[PDB]
Formats: C-alpha cells, structure tokens, sequence
C-alpha cells in the first residue's frame, strides 16, 4: 500500500464530495504524499468522520467544510475557504456526481434530465472556473475529474448517468485544450463499479452478486474495484510523473472494454 | 447526384431546424426517396421558402410547421402536425443545434453553458420522448443525431458547443440501447466544418479562409464540406441499408482524424 | 427487398473472397446497382457456384478467377484479370480474411501468427498496391475493407485474429490519408457475428442457442447478423452518398458496444 | 526531480531496447525505485554505456545483454539471463520498435512491411510467450507495451511504422484480456513526439523548429517530449498502483488529440 511517493509536499488539493469512498481515498492518498488538502460534501457529520479517521492515521494537513457542491454560494465558499486555510490551490479534484434515477431512459424526467446534468456536469466546470486563477497564479497545476466507465459503455437502469459521465469526457478534453497556456493539466478517470455507497445497490449480499456482477460486466481480472483502486491513479494524473500527459481519461475497471 | 434509391416509400420523417443547409439537405434526400416529411424551424419565413424550394422541384410530399425545438409547446405542435398531416411517424432526424458562443471556455457563462445544453440535447432527448411511442407503433425506426466532428476533437472558440456534441454521442448510444427492444435504430453522424449560415464565419471570403482552413483542419480530402455531404449518410442510417446498425457514429470530415 | 437503387453503372469493382457469404453479398448488391464485379476465391467450384448463382438472377455483369489471395502470383492475376474483361477498376473490396485458429493467444505459433497477418493484413495492402494506378486513373473511387467488430472488443479463442483486425482498423485509416491526394476513399466494415461458414461454431445450435448467444455478445437489437447486413453500408461507403467520407470503420453489429 | 517513489523492491523487470531514450529512462526509474532491471540492446558498447551511466548515478541492480530483440536466439537468452542474474522475472516492459522508412505507405516494399510487423509486434508477442510463465509463478505481475500516438492518428511518412503500433493497441489488449488469469497486467503507453535518435528528424532545427512542430502537431502543452515524460507512466503502470487497470493505453502527447 504505502509507496514512499512524496510527489506533493507543498501542494494543496480541493477534493469534492470525499469523506466517503473514492473522494476519501483520493483525500487519503493525496494526503500521504504530502499534500494539503480541503475535503467537502453536504453533511458536516461526514465531513467530522472524514477529518477524524484521516487524523487518526497521522494525516493532519487537512481540513473540510460542509456544502451542496452545486450551490454557487457553496463552491465559492469551499474555494474561499481552501484559500483561508492553506493560502493557495495547485489541484482540484471533481469527484462529486449523483445517481439518483433508476430505471427506463424514456421515464427520466425533464426535470431529472437537467438535475443530473447540473450536478455531475456543470458543478465541475462552474468549480474549474472558481479555482482557476488560483491554479494559474502557482505556474498551473491539475483538474481531474472522476467520470465513468458507463461514459463509454451505456449502462442499463442509470443511462441517463451515464451521458452525463459521457458530457464529461469532453469536458475533460476541452478544459485541457483550453487551459494548458497556463500549464494546468486536465484529466480523468473512468472507474468501473467500485465498491461503494453510490454503486452498492448492484452488488449487494456478497457473492451471489459479487460473483455473477464480476463477470455480467465481463470484468477480466475477476473482482470489482474498491476506492483505492483510483487513488493511484488520481496521484499519478496530478502528480509531475504526468507532465506531458493532459486531456486524457483512464479506465479503471478491471478489464473491461469499451474503447480502443 | 440522384441514386434512384427509393427507401423511405411510405415512411414519415421529421427533420428539424431543416429550412435550410444540412437539415434541408436531408429532407430533399428523404422525398426524393419517397419519403413524406416534416420540416420545422423557428422563423415562418423560412417554412415557406423551403416548402417552395422543394415543391419547385417536385418534392411535395413535405409540409412545414414554425416553432422553437426548445419550446416543449412547440416540440408537442411539432408532433402533432406530423401525425395530423401524415398520420405516423418513422423517423425523426434531430438536425437542431446552436453555436452563439464564440470565446474561451472559461468566458461561457452558466447560463449560456445551460442554454447550450437546453438546444442541442435536451430538446433531442424531449423530441425523442415524444416521437418514440409513435415510431415503435410503426414497429420500429430509426432516430439520427446530427452531432459533429468537434465531439471528439475540441475545438478553440466553440469548445462549449464541442462538449454538447460529445454529450450526442453519449445520448445517441444511450437511446440505441434502451430503443432496440421497440426495433428503434438510433445512430448520429458527425460533420466536420460544412458550409452553411452557421460556419459562415470560419472559411469567410473564398479561398483565403477556404483554402487554409482546408489544411488547418488538416483535411485529407482537401475541401470543406457542403449540406448535401450528410444527407446520403442520413438516408442510409434511416434505410432499412443499416438494418443491423444501431448506436454508432458516423464521421463526415473528408478525413480529418479525431477516434479509431 | 430491393432498394432500387443504381448507384453504380458503369463502375468496376472487385470483390476479394466473393463466392460466399459476407463478399457473395457484396458482389450481388453491386452488381444490382449496376456496377460490373469481378469476384475471386481459391475454389475454382466455388466461383462457379457463385457466378451461376448470380446470373441465374440476371446479374450478369459479373466475372470470376479462382486464386489464393495472398499469392503474389494470383493477387496479379486478379487484377489484370479485371482490367482485361471490364477495362478498368473503380472500386476494391478487400473482403479476405482467415482465421485458422481457436485456442489461448499463448498457444499461437510464430507461424501462425506470420499466417494471420499475412492473410488478413498484407494482402490487402498488397492488392490495394495493385488497384491503386488504375482505381487513380479513373479520376478515384474507392477501397473498403471488412475488418470486424472484434478488432475493437478482443475476443476470446480468437484473439490473434481479433489482432489482425485492429491492425486492419490502422491500415484503413493510413491507406485514406495517403490516397486522399487520388480521391481514393478508403473505409471499412467491422462486422459483429454474421451467420456464414466461418462463425458456425459460434451461433450453430438452432434459434435458442442463437437467442443465448445475442444475450452474451450484448446484441441490442437481439438478433445474429446476415451476410446482407454488410452489404448495404459497403455499397454506400464505395457510392458517391459517401463522397466526403474516408478513414471511418463503421461497426455492424446490432449494437454491441467498443468504442465512442 | 526526484518522486521518493519505491514500490519496486524486490522486483525484477526487462526492459527491451532500454540503453538510450526512453526504454534507458523507464530502466533507470524502476531502477530509483528499488527494482532489478535487465536492459538490452543490439551493440554491447551502448550496452556497456548504459549500464555505466546507470552505475554512476548509484543504480547498481542493473545487468545488460547484447541482442538483437527480434532474434528467437537472443530472445531466449535475454530471459534466461534474467532468470540466472535475478531469478525470477515480474515485469517486461516491451519498449523495442524500428522504423527505416520514410516515404508514402504505397512505395512500401512487402519486405519492408514484414520487417516492421516482425521488430514492432511480433517479438513483443514472443517476449510476451517467453516470459508469462516466469511472471506467472510471481502470482502476477506487469507487461508494457510501448506504442505511439501514430497508432491513433496516422502520420504521413511513417503511415506503416503507424500501423505497427495501432496493431500494438490491439495486441495489449488482447494480452490484458488473456493474461488476467494470471493476474498479470497488460497497458501500453503510446507516446507524441518524444526527443531521441529515433524521432531526431522531425524536431532538429533549434528551438524555433521545435516551437514550429508543436503549432504543426497541435500540442496543447506546447512542448516536445522527452524520454523521462515516458517513465512515471511505465513506472505506474508496473506498479500496484495501476493494480485495477489492464488492457488501457495511456496517449503521453502533452494533449494532442486523437480518440476519445
Ligand atoms: N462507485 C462506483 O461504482 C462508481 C463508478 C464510476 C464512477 N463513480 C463516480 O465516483 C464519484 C464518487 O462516487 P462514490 O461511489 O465514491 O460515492 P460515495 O462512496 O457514496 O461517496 C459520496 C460522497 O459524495 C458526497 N456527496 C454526495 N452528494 C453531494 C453533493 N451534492 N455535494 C457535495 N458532496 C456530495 C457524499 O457526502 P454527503 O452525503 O455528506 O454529501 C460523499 O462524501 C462519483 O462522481 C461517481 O459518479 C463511482
Ligand atoms: N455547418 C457546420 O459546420 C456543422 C458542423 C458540424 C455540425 N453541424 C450541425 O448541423 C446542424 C445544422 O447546422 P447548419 O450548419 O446546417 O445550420 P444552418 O445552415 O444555419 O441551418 C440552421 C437551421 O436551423 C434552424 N434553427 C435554428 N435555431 C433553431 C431553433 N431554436 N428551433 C428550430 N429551428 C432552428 C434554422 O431556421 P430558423 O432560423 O428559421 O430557426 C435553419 O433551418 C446543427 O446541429 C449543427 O450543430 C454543423
Ligand atoms: N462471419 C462473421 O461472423 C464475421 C464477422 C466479422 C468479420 N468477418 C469477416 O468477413 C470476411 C468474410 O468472411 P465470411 O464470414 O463471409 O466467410 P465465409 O462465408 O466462409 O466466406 C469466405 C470466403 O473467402 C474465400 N476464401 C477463403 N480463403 C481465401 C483465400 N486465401 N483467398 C481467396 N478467397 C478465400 C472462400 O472461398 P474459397 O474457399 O473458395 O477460397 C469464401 O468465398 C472475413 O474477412 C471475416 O474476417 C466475418
Ligand atoms: N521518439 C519518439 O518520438 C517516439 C514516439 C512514439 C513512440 N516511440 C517508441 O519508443 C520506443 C523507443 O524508441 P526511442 O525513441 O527511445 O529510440 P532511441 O532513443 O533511438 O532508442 C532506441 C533503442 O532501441 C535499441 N534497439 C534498436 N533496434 C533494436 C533491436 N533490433 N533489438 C534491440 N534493441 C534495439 C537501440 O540500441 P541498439 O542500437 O544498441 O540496438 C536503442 O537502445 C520505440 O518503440 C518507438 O517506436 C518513440
Ligand atoms: O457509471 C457507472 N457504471 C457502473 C457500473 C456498476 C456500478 C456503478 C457504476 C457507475 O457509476
Ligand atoms: O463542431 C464544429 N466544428 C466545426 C469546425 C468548423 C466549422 C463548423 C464546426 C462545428 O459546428
Ligand atoms: O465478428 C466475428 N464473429 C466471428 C465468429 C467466428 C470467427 C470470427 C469472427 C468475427 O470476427
Ligand atoms: O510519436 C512519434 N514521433 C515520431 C518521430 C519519428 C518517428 C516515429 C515517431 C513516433 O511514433
């Protein structure tokens, strides 16, 4: 697990919606190799959880501050708030997005239609925007935005998700093109099912589902993910072992395909 | 020019925002093959001009109707005229899309990066929910997506709209799957600059901007496009040609290279 | 059904491996579209058959020579063959491909392996050598190749020539940027399970086992492929519906999912 | 810089081709981070300058073997000389490929294409055959495929050094999908323009030319590559930081844009 990799003594990392799952792995991680890092999400009972269990394994440069990622008055007072604390940012990580439709494409709402896309898609670009001066001012940076593998592999149930995941990537891409006159790299992930909150309504009760879901995806190493199965991954993307590398997405999923 | 191809005999299709470029390139195409069509756009004016348009031609089988495709008023007249003037509905060709932004990603405000959305998805989606129990009552169909080559490959200026098209390729595959079981083929295709009102702008003023915008591009083909270069296309994903095509993409850039 | 249409007269093609299934398809959609088509296959029987066949349906402008595909002797042959009866050639369909092959990817032989490529891949480079004089002195055309839907998503048992096929997605492509300057289009195919001899294994089992295997491969549309399936897009893609098109692989496989 | 980084202790790696540019970069970082690495390359002297210059910077678990990598000979003995100098092999890191002609892909001779399939594809197939077993009996490990963004987007000049690595794309996939048994990863890199001997011809000409190629080749970060940009890729990819991803390419092309 521990890699002695100190790529980010003096760096400071906004990590959205991450005092569970990939967000607190992503945190932890970050955090490992020297990081600062500001955490959020909506609930200060899982922001105080977060903080502690980081502190308790010897991971203090962090703090965290409650909010609705897509409340304009939220993203500025978590960018604010990074500021306060820790004076800079060099990297913002998006990885907030919602689930909350299951069921036809055809019976997702107009209403839910816009909700998806303005949660999982516009609370990143509206965040990128905020903390871009920031990013710029330290000689550029990193954005990573944790999308989906569902982005290129339609899923049932969550379709409508998924084309949000999709918008995603070329998000990913634009903002790449668009910001690397100030040397700020844009990238992401694309994680298969990982085992957490979000995704454990498709694997519940142990193998039974987390055998035949194992290969119903066709997942060729034969086991769903887990969250710090990304956190290598967002490191290395915002790390200086990528400084060549931007507008790109990396599939975490096991083995299973859907592009070349 | 004529192929003599006559695929759509007793087939409907509506095609939107088709008054003029390639939207009225496509109609011409689908009456030329017997199809009876539809055709809306905002400005009545332009209604008539191209109901004169085809019927000088001899392509009566076309009526016209004015109204905003981001108008859930208009989308249900839009509909209803069809299913009043012809009876069904086969096909709908999503041709609509807007492209007022010209700027760096980070000057789009939120309101113009929801509007961009508004038009050139969600109105596809809302059309696609009102058409879709008229089609898979026929037993099947077919919808296109006119999406673009900058959905793959962002482009400066218009890098918002590009990420709009990457979401049509996402939304094109998400309805392919959850429309097979009703025999709905939903395929799209993605034009690379083609000369028209809305391209106007880049390649203005022969060839100066037509002729170094061609390899700037990087064009294999070396010219740009013109309206009628997508409607062969449309016609053969909407064709029974395509039988066993569904989901995909097809790119109309006289080889400009952006996915494998 | 017939689509009527006559894209084709006066237009010389060749079709490679063409006296059965996905290319005897081929042949017979060209030629009803007034096209006159040369056809080969090693079986001088085979090519008997398929011209009887063929012209027992009044499609009569049509030629065939027995050869191996990846002799260097017979590929010559082929071609002057084809210039001899119809004086030119406007269009090559590289249709060949093998696979000899079913097991783990470690247990291909070097040999095999060279076997694979050199079927599947050279050779249709080596006759688009061969054409490419004569399809440039008609003032261009086209060249299509049939690769599959497996050089996107690896298949098992038959993996290495799942390779070939990925390597025929590279070919296509770099073939249509070095004939661009020719307007020489080149595109290709890349077919999902097509019912013919060469995937029995597969889909042989009667109309249960079928149904079972489109629920494994993730057909959307529920359904195995016919070789006529094919023969619509090829006849596009090598049509002047198409004339602003090269470099694209187009999938054909009732929506199975591998790339964006 | 350095990373810190050390999670290859204990760990034995081959990388081929790896005594000057970017196979001698990705050799030294395993090396900084606690690896056994065996490099190869056809000259003893470059091998004995290699390993000195690796000597020198304190990198002393490096031992050298002069051989051809196409050579079924010298293939044999480069592994078994790992085995006898470390005995046990856990990762290969196939970073070999050639390309001796520049020209259009037509004025390609068949030797010459076989010769790239042979160098490019076909030994990294083979080293793959002679290793597996060895990494296996580890309970896994990692193989490196080194590509090129020419697999994505074909070059002109170089079209079939292009599609040598489009069939590399390929061939690590169809290994991650056949390997996974074993849990042993398989990813490839597919770098832009990176600063050595083999790429000398594009970039040489000052720093004016080189500022010229990236406006030419679209590069968002607007700076060549140099071997270095390669090795914290390869470095994650052989790590248990990459522990969940198999059968990806990761484009290392400072943003030039090619699939989604
Ligand atoms: N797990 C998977 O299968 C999977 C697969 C692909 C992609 N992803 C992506 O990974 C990301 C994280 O998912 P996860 O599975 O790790 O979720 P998770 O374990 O349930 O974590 C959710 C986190 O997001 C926070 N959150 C939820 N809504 C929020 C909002 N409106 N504003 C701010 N914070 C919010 C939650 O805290 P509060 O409740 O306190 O807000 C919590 O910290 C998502 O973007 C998802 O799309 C997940
Ligand atoms: N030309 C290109 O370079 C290019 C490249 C890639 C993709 N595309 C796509 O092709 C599609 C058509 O573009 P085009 O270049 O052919 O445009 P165009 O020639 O300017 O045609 C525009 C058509 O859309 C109608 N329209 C505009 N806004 C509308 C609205 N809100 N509701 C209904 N109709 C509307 C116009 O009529 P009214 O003014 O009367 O409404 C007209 O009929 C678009 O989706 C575009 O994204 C174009
Ligand atoms: N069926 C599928 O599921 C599927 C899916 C994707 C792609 N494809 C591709 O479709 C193409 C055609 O295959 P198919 O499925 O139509 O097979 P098929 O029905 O078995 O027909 C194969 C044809 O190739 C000829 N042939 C075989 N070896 C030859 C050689 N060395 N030289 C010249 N002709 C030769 C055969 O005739 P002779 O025996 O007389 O030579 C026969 O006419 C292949 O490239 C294949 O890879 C097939
Ligand atoms: N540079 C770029 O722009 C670029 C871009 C994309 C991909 N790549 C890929 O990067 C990889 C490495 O190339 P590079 O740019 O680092 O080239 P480089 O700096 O010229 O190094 C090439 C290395 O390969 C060795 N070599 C050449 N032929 C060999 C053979 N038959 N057997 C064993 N070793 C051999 C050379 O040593 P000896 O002379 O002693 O054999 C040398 O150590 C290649 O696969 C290339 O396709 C390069
Ligand atoms: O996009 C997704 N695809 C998935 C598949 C399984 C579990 C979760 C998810 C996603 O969030
Ligand atoms: O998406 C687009 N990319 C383009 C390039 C040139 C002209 C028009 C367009 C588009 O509409
Ligand atoms: O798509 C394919 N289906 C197949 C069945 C058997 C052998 C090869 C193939 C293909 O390439
Ligand atoms: O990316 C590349 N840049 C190059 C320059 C010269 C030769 C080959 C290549 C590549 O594959």
């Amino acid at each position: 697990m521990p890699s002695n990799c100190r790529r980010f003594e003096g760096k400071v990392a906004i990590v959205t919606a991450a005092t569970k799952g990939i967000g607190l792995a992503i945190a932890e991680r970050l955090l490992d190799e020297g990081a600062s890092v500001v955490i959020g999400s909506r609930n200060q009972k899982n922001v105080d959880e977060a903080i502690e269990y980081l502190k308790n394994k010897g991971l203090t440069k962090v703090a965290g501050i409650a909010g609705h990622i897509a409340s304009t008055d939220d993203q500025k007072k978590l960018v604010d708030f990074t500021l306060q604390k820790f004076g800079k940012i060099n990297i913002l990580v998006n990885n907030h997005g919602i689930n909350p439709a299951f069921g036809h494409i055809l019976e997702v709402s107009d209403q839910v239609w816009d909700k998806l896309f303005e949660v999982n898609v516009k609370a990143g670009f509206q965040m990128t925007k905020l903390v871009h001066p920031h990013i710029a001012k330290e000689g550029g940076g990193a954005i990573i935005f944790n999308a989906s593998y569902s982005a290129y592999k339609s899923p049932p149930g969550i379709a409508a998700y998924g084309v949000t995941k999709t918008t995603l990537v070329g998000l990913t891409r634009a903002l790449a093109m668009g910001l690397a006159k100030d040397n700020i790299r844009v990238n992401g992930i694309a994680p298969g099912v990982i085992k957490t909150k979000m995704s454990q309504v498709l694997w519940d009760g142990g193998e039974d589902a987390e055998k035949e879901l194992t290969d119903i995806q066709e997942i060729a190493l034969g086991r769903l993910g887990v969250p710090d199965d990304c956190a290598g991954t967002v490191a290395y993307l915002a790390s200086d072992d990528s400084s060549y590398i931007t507008g790109e997405m990396i599939i975490i999923a096991g083995g299973v395909q859907a592009r070349l």
